[PDB]
């Protein structure tokens, strides 16, 4: 497997699964100053900003690895927030419509 379509490939995953988030409330960090005790039980933030930077440090050199800051995208809002609120159920979403998009692109992976 060639390192340069790999990154190719994850580079526009990286873009479908941010298509799915439609409220962009997983494009960039969550700011602490705002959510002051959020690294209270959140012991890795993740968001699509950051898997973009470590995309682009060569972080991700198999697609499990990837898939995994996703996940942590979907798990840090789900463990966060209160079920009954906009960003948990924005979260399940993403699960849902983001494994479509992940099971495809490993397919693409796999071929490779
Ligand atoms: O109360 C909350 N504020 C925020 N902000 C962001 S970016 N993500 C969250 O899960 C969350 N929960």
């Amino acid at each position: 497997m060639q390192l340069t379509p790999f990154l190719i490939l994850l580079r526009k995953t990286l873009e479908q699964l941010q298509e799915k988030d439609t409220g962009n409330i997983f494009s960039e960090p969550v700011p602490l100053s705002e959510v002051p005790d959020y690294l209270d039980h959140i012991k890795k933030p993740m968001d699509f900003f950051t898997m973009k930077q470590n995309l682009e440090a060569y972080r991700y050199l198999n697609f499990d690895d990837f898939e995994e800051d996703f996940n942590l995208i979907v798990s840090n809002c789900l463990k966060y927030n209160a079920k009954d609120t906009i960003f948990y159920r924005a979260a399940v979403r993403l699960r849902e419509q983001g494994g479509a998009v992940l099971r495809q692109a490993r397919r693409q992976a796999e071929k490779m």
